């Protein structure tokens, strides 16, 4: 008869190749030896300490896609997904710096980028020397760029932009008019003359990350610095689609964190003699935790396998992300009303973390639509 | 590059040996062809169908899990589910009559019984030539084996056993008293066979494609050469439950897919306000959530099934997978019914025969959630 | 003061004297004569056509229809007190009265002339005639019967499906376009039974509502008189109103449905033994119990607002969304917990189960649970979101 | 008739002309007075006594307390009402003008001697005495907390926690065994024995100050002990009181997330059209209007019931359950819809967390009303 492994049913760990148990342990030795100390800190008084993408660098967290050549650790779409759910176990702001390191400023410029741009951006990147921010978002893109002679002129603000305030790199999409206008990208660097980053403060959620602008006022950018291997919504897009993958297996650390806190909290705490794991109710309750999160691990095990394999189509990622932060969620709202008092508050933490994540890179509501259009053929926005 | 399949998201198709395709795809011809014809007809009057026995065994899909050895296709357990999911998808009474007949009669004999049993019975089980039936609900069971000459006098009334009105084969478990223990023990018996009665039950709410009845025993002779030789106390029944929940939590899923390929279809041709129904927002979500729900569930009977295979499966494992197809099941089939209008007759209305088969189905039994909330508690509520 | 937990805010005491009176008359018929019936009714889908005279008798059928008339002449909130009590039974059997309230006499009496208010209101009040009602077809807006004016009146042609009394109806209340001066508009025109180009043949092998007959209005060229149109509604006015009418009796009968499965519930769970212990002591089961209990609770307290406001004039269209959306919504879910609850398949307990079947249609009809989540949410951001 | 979307059921046309007064008043002071605080007192913790002050002055505290006290004499569902105006802005705010009220001016007007009342009501009605109640202790109805006998008369040890108002209190209910019965004890700030440290680092609840009571046997004068309740009787009655309070005031915090959600999604755009054109966000505004509606209905009845003599206590748990509950969906239906002044939600919501969970995380009302119909305890 088998052994019954609670805290994974479906052995996941056996799921994994040996390099990738090795990756995911190396990940969770770092995140709970060197993040969980920081954050109830740095939540608190929302701050961040940039040396953690020089720590995640060092032994190689920084875009595990990255191929080797360029100073990656030539990983492959598993590995990824198990750095991120080690790291968002303890806090989805410090996996959203690395998302957007790996997902939103290595991808773009490894997929879009000339080998010159390659050559001097990812090393660096990777180690963490450099810091890395991404500019869509804005207050119908409006950011535009206009031909001059050497290159390129940029006006327009980016909003929300994470990492901004601390970053030495800029990935900044704008609208660049042949006749036809179209969204390019474009990298920019820490000290360029009309680039301006203003932090942002008084978060409720992600507390641990920084977040800013990217103002742009005739920002100079030179011929070498837009890159050249796209054009429209496939450039941004594709970095978006990367990072939902990584925040599909990171919310699920999240859960899993909530999870065992609310499990530990009932076998620990005691009401009318009986400690509180012993009620019918409790024990749905962690049932549903526990079927939810075995069965989220199993679906973004299998598209990260389909994604290393190149069978993995978009809507695949529409699923996992959407039900990942929507189960997570659930399980930190079913953590937060089994506890009673006003430490093992973690989860409220967890919590509005969790609230802002679902908001992010596409709503439930929104992925819900693309997953109906896919059905249906019909376009309900 | 990659083709999105909205009907299997995470290509299970591509999951599967050919092997276990051909075993899916023989089901779905034969339930497709040969049971779906029957059903409403077979539904709306709760008739007495038996030649599905035959029909199955012809094809080799009965006790899929036994050896040639014994008449068994030797087949594992991924291709059982699969089985197990085509003839749901068409009707869980179906499924039902199918799930005794493997799991109920041919395992705990295959497992638990003697050579010349085996030999007795499994091969005209395997052929659908005897419909077997389980006799087991009413640990504190009531039922009673004597010591007697030659064997055992058998007393007691079995509740709620499908197949038991038409079986040629009885596997009744009854507790015995010898030396002073009271422990419990399984029984092979035969139809027509003195002091046995299998009356039926009429006016079922659900699974009333299948007929189901009592086992009654007035002081019945079973002979030495019929008592199940090794096994005693819970592992008996238990094993055949396991394996029956193994069948059942696959079968789900096919039911909650047909549910929602209806569904789609229906706001896909249905038209308000100028516009099918599939336009809107609301009916998109559900359709999303469907779609979600069992494109992880089958991810999570797969995993399952691959664990049996290498008995790297503990029993607790089976809980969550048959918790959760049995739930989502029902929620998606609520789901669709809710989604429906009109009144029974068209053959979307297949949805509402779905939707009373598994609100039985989800309450036969939260006996899995406490198995659960105690394998992560340790504690018994 | 002590605790009614059959009705914790005592509704008994926030009606008038003749209101409960009018109660107990509906309850007394109810399980004295419909109650004993239910049970085959449903199993065998039979009706009865005797039951609409035992309704008409005691003043059951258009209970806000005046004296005048024939109708009994009383208030909202005595119409919502008799569709909880007959609902409370069968949902099918309080369709059948709604039908002819809301859906028949309502429009007559409202939009009618004096000759036809007279013809048909006091023989539809008795229950001799037997009335339904032509709307929907296999919203209206978009609808294909078709009255064209021929000598003498009208000539009709066009299908209208799932209609409830059609097959046994003297009555028939149908709603078709008409093309005239300028505009083509909805128009409502009554037929009798027996009249040539009409048909009403039956359905057969409902999920639901098995216990009340519904069938199709087939018209082929029929003849309507001049003076068989109702002469005082255009548009989606007609239709409409009386929608309205039946969806304020539909929020209080299923409140009934919802009642009768609490009941049976609790009951259950005083009887049924689970490792020893009576199902009664379970926490979890406890905490349904109190789900159901309060729903209902507010959801009474929600419809009798209504019919005060309605009995004053101060009540919108909306607030009856409100409460037909809560009322079907709220009673499924209690009905689906209710079942979820019991073991078994197929006794007395089993009427929750038809309870269940019953009230998924209901939910279904007269506006789904999301067509009137629409119209609340127009109605609190002027945005119309239906297409 | 005209369609009111924020009050379809007309609620104000159910209530007395007074009792709108009232609702207004406490309105008017909520909005006027705590709303542009509060921002700040959450987000830092800091609470300022002065709001005992200005309600007390217009006769928010004890409002059922005859003016034979100070109190302004009014009926139960002029509380309601107030609970619920003060809690539309915050949860925190409603929690210590509840524990004013419900928790220490109620026990001492119902238990209380004639001179205990004459002495305490006035100065607690103006807000010039802070009050306090101490009831729950750390890890616990038998408590641990006792008073022995000495001359003249009893001597108090034990802990009391998270006790709202206390490192601010002029006047502290205690309840303490004593043989063996529970009873409640009247200290006032400066009894030597008796200290009252604050609690701070608060998730939700981040406006009202919290802190403990601590009972080194600290001396109660014989006049100090409430004559006039003996058992459990004492404390739970204040309870049922507040809870009734409590029930009013979460539809006040549902309210503002409606409210707040609707103009959001009426100000912001996405492809093209306001967020509210989209029918998943209609939806969800017609949930949070349909809840709110009917809980209004709900503790308007109880409210008239309790004025009535009608109402037994096991109402006030179908509507204290119901509207928490309710209240708190609705919050997080509101705050999954946003994407700065609608981020009230998320102080709604974390005090919404706080206030659901107060009395147990193993729902007691459940219990108490399921008991009810069976006859059965769980």
């Amino acid at each position: 008869a088998a052994t019954f492994h609670w805290d994974d049913p479906l052995l996941l760990d056996q799921q994994l190749a040996d390099d990738e148990r090795m990756v995911r342990d190396a990940a969770h030795a770092y995140a709970q030896g060197k993040l969980a100390p920081r954050v109830t800190e740095a939540f608190r008084h929302e701050t961040t300490d940039a040396a953690i993408f020089r720590e995640m660098g060092e032994i190689g967290l920084l875009g595990p896609t990255i191929p080797e050549q360029y100073g990656g650790p030539g990983l492959d779409y598993v590995s990824y997904g198990l750095i991120a759910r080690e790291v968002e176990r303890v806090d989805s702001g410090y996996r959203s710096m690395m998302s957007v390191q790996s997902s939103l400023v290595m991808v773009p410029i490894f997929e879009f980028g000339s080998d010159a741009q390659k050559e001097k951006y990812l090393p660096k990147l990777a180690t963490g020397e450099w810091i890395g921010c991404f500019g869509l978002t804005e207050p119908s893109m409006v950011t535009r760029a206009r031909k001059v002679p050497g290159g390129y002129s940029l006006s327009g603000s980016k909003m929300w932009i994470t990492n901004s305030p601390i970053a030495d790199v800029f990935v900044v999409w704008a609208k660049l008019d042949d006749g036809r206008d179209e969204i390019r990208g474009f990298i920019l660097e820490k000290g360029c003359k009309g680039l301006s980053a203003p932090a942002i403060h008084g978060k409720v959620g992600l507390r641990a990350s920084i977040t800013g602008e990217i103002v742009l006022d005739e920002a100079f950018v030179p011929e070498e610095n837009i890159l050249p291997h796209v054009k429209g919504l496939r450039g941004p897009f594709t970095c978006l689609n990367s990072a939902r993958y990584g925040i599909a297996w990171g919310a699920l650390g999240a859960a899993e964190s909530c999870w065992h806190i609310a499990r530990q909290y009932v076998l620990d705490r005691k009401q009318f003699g009986r400690p509180l794991a012993a009620n019918q109710l409790i024990q749905k309750k962690l049932a549903d935790m526990q079927t939810e999160i075995t069965l989220g691990l199993q679906g973004v095990l299998r598209l990260g396998r389909m994604k290393d394999e190149g069978t993995a189509a978009v809507e695949i990622t529409s699923i996992m992300k959407r039900n990942s932060c929507g189960k997570a969620l659930d399980i930190a709202r079913l953590a937060r009303d089994m506890l009673g008092g006003n430490d093992e508050f973690g989860v409220a933490r967890h919590l509005v973390n969790l609230e802002v994540v679902n908001t992010y890179e596409g709503t439930h509501d929104i992925h819900a639509l693309i997953l109906g259009r896919a059905q249906t053929g019909i376009q309900a926005f």
